[PDB]
């Protein structure tokens, strides 16, 4: 089968719309999600046009090998789509209305720079290559586009799903294709990263600031290192969760920063104790008063900044 | 094929079944489940009536090519059900009686709040789309709803296996779709949480408190940030197990108040030092014995309250 | 194509027969073993037989699609097995001799109760469904029951693959079912986990002990809470490779009481530093040299119960 | 279309031959390695003779479904391999040339006693069963076994990949079985190990034996007991990186004698400290200076007894 | 269908060209990636040719079973590309223009020397086998051999996608295979090592050398042992990342120094308190005085020792 010969030197329009059932399995790590969905697809096919009263039907039902189907395509998936044809219905002027359920594993890229408090658009590429005797370009039916309300993406709020009317026509391996642009806006639900990562970070790092009220070298040592380990155990848990970025992330950005107050207050640790066996208590009963005070003031102002660099 | 003409303008009624054959695989963290059961399918074709005394047989058996069969699909599942038909028979009245085996992987919420004391109701959705000749509506045939008694689903136990008898009849894309809720109720197995999880980590509370009967900051120091430490590796195997809801757990709410006492018992086993070195045992003596109470008693009154709260 | 037709009432009997060929895969936390394997049916179809000498053939060999199949399947197997139809095999009396070879995941529940010391009988339900036109039933030809010598399941022995050659027939959705039982009996290869996991947590279980000889707090403090420690570690690792049960494990058992241990040496390090600081050092030595004996004869006593209440 | 019919009363030799293109996943947990290879089988047809001169042509080509071709399976695969038909040549004495592509998960035991100095020889078993009509029979063609240059595998040194000319004929299920067996002898890459886990490991024992050097029990305590945790953490590494085996490997031997040092060091640590309270200090000293050079001796000793009885 | 017959005896050129749209997935330690593109094939089929005129049309679509198309595989991919015919057209002189999308797990060593400052040349090799008629040779035409712009590969810089023109001709089983290597050029995004491992593992060494301005042994010991500690988690976070390679890798040569300079610290720690207590305080500072600047020197000289054989 061919496809539809034009009236003029008009490209032939299919008009589409996805309808999303279910959303799922968001990999921050792979940059994927997994969607099932309505593909709709509509078009006019003239040679399927027909009489209500000699057919006998309004509205006729072809299988898909029987008619001409534009071969539309995603282009940010991993495979091609797990497809099973719904319908296909043809009016008397030969108008096509093709729908087809859908699952596929989308690759869209995330921006981490603000996580947990990122959002995202997640995009769908709908796709049709141009044949060489005619050119078919995608249209949006908007009363086609839509998401089903019990759609729950685990750890994020689905904002909304539009699409760019406009479709990007160019050129590629001398043939024409239009590429549709879907998008999900979704942002992420920060609530389980303040008890389960933020606030146990802090706690350690504030039992660490306790050796500033302690003389006891063995006792402070002990203090700065064993959080230090926690923290590090909270850094490999954090990075095992995230993929691997050429920019610094927020969380990045004061997981690291905690690494050099922990390295101060081992110094600060140290330069008490040695001033304390070289019989100079006073001085070093001065940095360790300083400390008490230096140390959650340049936490707060640095934790400022980097909010303010952030967001 | 076309479907079963009406007699009146009536819509057609498909009346359904489920009977669960094997359940497993319940992911908390996907909040999904896998299952195999049978699907069963009724409804009226006149078209394929005939006299059992012209015909000689009281049944006859068809192959799916054969005849009219509704595209019967589910709601919430990753891709389209593996399935396999068993049987499809007609009597005289042309009532037809299909039956196939399925295995899905349901995507169903699960609500994590009462953790690990928690029960769910697992979701199936049927589901018809209107065709344009006829009106397709789906109904429960409850003779044929059940599950087999082998139906185990580790560390669950299955209370029961219904189906809501009135459909959820809406418009979808300018056609009728009838959709059924068949609904699996579950209980968590909390048994194994017990030695596993909450008495090893309220062990490591209680020795911290020993501390609370020892002078010596050093060892003080060894016994809280210890515990801490094992407490972290309790926190992060938990969330491990766990999705990233966006409320607060019923062991997500102890885990991290327990923090809390750790971060209290670090500032006493400090306040405690400090008095010691100023020459004020006599005060910290009040504290640590004062300690040896509250700590227990603010413990227990918490977890009442949270108890509460959570149940 | 239709099933044979009866001489008189009788059912007609479906000959099975599984011969395991690779067996891999067993996964304690999904309770659940892959099988690749020989399935024989065999059958007396009297439309089928023919006349040697007439014929000149003294078999006939059909194509699975030519003459009729009785659809069997497996009960607890995740998704359809993927088989392979090897031969097809009609003697002169019409009866055929199918052999397909198939590859499933059979899910099959274990009883964690005794581990690692624990024996497991797996099955493989075969069953049949009865038609309108006549009721089948299966039967076990044990001379095409059995296992290739090769057949290996890594950290298991397999000791019998037998079947139980009365089926179990019943009725499900107005329909006759005709199931068998084909048992695959195990017993875990106990040896590693001596030497991984057992030994181990005994050395630092008496590596606390030590703990008893020493009047150092602050020495004792580090050597029972990192013992403790790395107990948590071990149970960690035991309870990530089993499924959670809802009853105790021999395991489970042992290493649950061994806290108990930690937390009673946490106590006695305790009560003997609270004395010595009381300047009642005599009475603190006589409660050491006691827990130097009581500590090992509590934990050899309690073990013997619990291997008499396991075993 | 059914099997070529003897001359005599000769089995039918299908002559075979794999080529190796890929080699990968070798799973040293699951004793699995993945095949993608070239599948070549060589059989005489008479019925497919035909004279050069007369048809015009050297050689015909037939499609799979145009010509009898022998059930050819692989024994050790977790299922039928994925199978791609290159081509079907037949040359005038109707001798048939097929070739096939195929990818295949290998299941094959390994032997880890010696790890990770191990040497382990891959099999793939090749399989024909008999029909009624004829015997079938399996050979080798050593023209057609290879492998390519580039075939690699992982932390593997692939040594040979040859065939066992002699197929081992057998009855199975009534019916003779030709199997031949395919060996890919393989030697492990232990270089990683040694900076990875050996060196680490050793590093941490000698870090334990400073204690020797030291009269601080507390100290003492810390140094022991720390580098027994570092060398539980290498144990767990160790042992999710290879399966259950019901015998000691030569890393699991090491690694567990090993223990018993930190278990004799921690003694002699308590042994010393018990003396020095006692008021006996030259007593400990003599066992400390003893200890110095027994710990190392015997540690010496032992690794040469236990690489003799491994190697 | 056979193949185009020769005017000579001259071999049939298919023209190549790969376009990535999708590029995901590049398993360091599985050495893969997941490729999704766009295969084109174009040859002269003589018995393809039309006149224009005649026939009107300019060009002729067919469907690949309607005429010949050669065997193009992939020769290092895990399984057989999932592949889709776009089109084909067939021009007047019967130039063939075949397009197809493909999705395939594509196998390409890596080399880890540099990690993570490495870059890689991952290769996607085309193959042909010669028929019995006529023997096939591969070309690349430059013009539709590209990528898409959005082509992304999570942290890795994509640099170059360019074809070897001149294919790599060879006989296979006494058969032409004609060969061509598409190489995909990357680099490593190192950026977040930095951060994450690298500067992390350098603090923690530092603290460690914090030692050397104390007189506490037990502090000391505390300092070197828990940091080394730290160290070890770092090692075995770093090597559970890469896969085991037969040569040491910059981050590999790295992680094992720093082991040393952890020994030695242990050493030097040992030596000093030894000292003290044999009452030789004076020859202990001197030791601990030069470690304070031989740690830096020798560390900072072995780093540009290492980065220099490295690069
Ligand atoms: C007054 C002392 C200040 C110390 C500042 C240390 C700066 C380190 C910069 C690291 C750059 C990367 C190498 C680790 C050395 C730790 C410092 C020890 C301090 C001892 C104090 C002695 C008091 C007289
Ligand atoms: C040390 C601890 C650092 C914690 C940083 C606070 C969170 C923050 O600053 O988060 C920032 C997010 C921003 O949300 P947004 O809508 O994307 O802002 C976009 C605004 N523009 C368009 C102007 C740039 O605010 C929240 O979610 C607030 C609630 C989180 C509080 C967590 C407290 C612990
Ligand atoms: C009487 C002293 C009370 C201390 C209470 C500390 C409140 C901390 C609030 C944190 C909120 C998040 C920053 C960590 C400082 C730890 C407190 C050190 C206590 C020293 C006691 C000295 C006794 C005279
Ligand atoms: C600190 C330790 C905290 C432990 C909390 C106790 C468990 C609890 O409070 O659990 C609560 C569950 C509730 O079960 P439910 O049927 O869903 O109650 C629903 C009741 N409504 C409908 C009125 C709301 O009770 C159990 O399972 C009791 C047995 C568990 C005991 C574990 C002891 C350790
Ligand atoms: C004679 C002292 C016996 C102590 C027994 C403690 C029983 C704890 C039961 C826990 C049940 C769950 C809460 C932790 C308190 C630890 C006990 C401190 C002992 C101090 C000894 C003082 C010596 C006079
Ligand atoms: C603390 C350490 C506790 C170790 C418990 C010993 C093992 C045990 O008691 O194991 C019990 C198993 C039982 O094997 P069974 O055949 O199933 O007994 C069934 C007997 N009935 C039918 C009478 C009930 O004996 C063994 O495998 C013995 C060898 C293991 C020795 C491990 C030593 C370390
Ligand atoms: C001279 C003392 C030798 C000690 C030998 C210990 C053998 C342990 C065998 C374990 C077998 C399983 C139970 C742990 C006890 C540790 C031993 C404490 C030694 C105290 C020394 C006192 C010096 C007078
Ligand atoms: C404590 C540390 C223990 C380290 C044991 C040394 C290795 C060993 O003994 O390894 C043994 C392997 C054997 O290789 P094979 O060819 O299989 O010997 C087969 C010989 N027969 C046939 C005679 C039995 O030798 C090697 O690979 C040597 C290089 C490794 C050196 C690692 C040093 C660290
Ligand atoms: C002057 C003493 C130098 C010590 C050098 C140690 C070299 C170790 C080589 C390991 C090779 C693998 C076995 C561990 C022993 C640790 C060394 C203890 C040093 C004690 C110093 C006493 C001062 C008189
Ligand atoms: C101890 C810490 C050691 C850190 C080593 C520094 C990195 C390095 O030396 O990295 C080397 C890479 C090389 O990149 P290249 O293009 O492949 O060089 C090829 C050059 N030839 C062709 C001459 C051989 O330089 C970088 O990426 C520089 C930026 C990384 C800085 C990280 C600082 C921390
Ligand atoms: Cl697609
Ligand atoms: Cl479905
Ligand atoms: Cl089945
Ligand atoms: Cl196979
Ligand atoms: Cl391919
Ligand atoms: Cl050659
Ligand atoms: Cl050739
Ligand atoms: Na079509
Ligand atoms: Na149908
Ligand atoms: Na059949
Ligand atoms: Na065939
Ligand atoms: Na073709
Ligand atoms: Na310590």
């Amino acid at each position: 089968v061919s496809p539809p010969p034009p009236i003029a030197d008009e490209p032939l329009t299919v008009n589409t719309g996805i309808y999303l059932i279910e959303c799922y399995s968001l990999d921050d790590k792979a940059e994927t999600f997994k969607v099932n969905a309505f593909l709709s697809l509509s078009w006019k096919d003239r040679r399927l046009a027909f009489d209500p009263v000699r057919s006998g039907v309004r509205v006729k039902t072809y299988e898909p090998e029987a008619i001409w189907i534009p071969e539309i395509r995603f282009v940010n998936v991993e495979n091609a789509r797990d497809a099973d044809v719904v319908d296909i219905s043809v009016s008397p002027d030969g108008t096509v209305q093709y729908l087809e359920r859908f699952s596929a594993r989308v690759l869209s890229p995330l921006d981490f720079r603000r996580f947990p408090f990122d959002s995202q658009t997640l995009h769908i590429y709908l796709i049709v290559r141009s044949v060489d005797t005619r050119n078919i370009v995608l249209a949006v039916d908007l009363e086609k586009v839509g998401k089903n309300d019990d759609v729950f993406l685990t750890g994020w709020d689905i904002e909304s799903f539009t699409a760019v009317v406009k479709p990007a026509n160019f050129a590629l391996e001398d043939r024409l294709e239009s590429k549709l642009d879907y998008q999900l806006r979704i942002s992420r639900q920060y609530f389980s990263y303040i008890p389960n990562i933020i606030l146990p970070m802090l706690f350690i790092l504030f039992i660490s600031w306790t050796a500033f009220w302690s003389t006891s070298y063995e006792a402070n040592v002990t203090l700065v290192v064993s959080t230090l380990i926690a923290h590090i155990a909270f850094n490999i848990l954090v990075e095992t969760n995230l993929p691997k970025t050429p920019y610094m992330t927020y969380t990045g950005a004061i997981i690291f920063m905690i690494y050099l107050f922990y390295f101060v207050a081992v110094i600060e640790v140290t330069v008490q104790h040695y001033l304390k066996v070289e019989s100079q208590p006073a001085r070093a009963a001065s940095i360790t008063r300083a400390s008490r005070i230096a140390f959650p003031v340049v936490f707060l102002l640095a934790n400022i900044i980097l909010a303010f660099l952030f967001f």
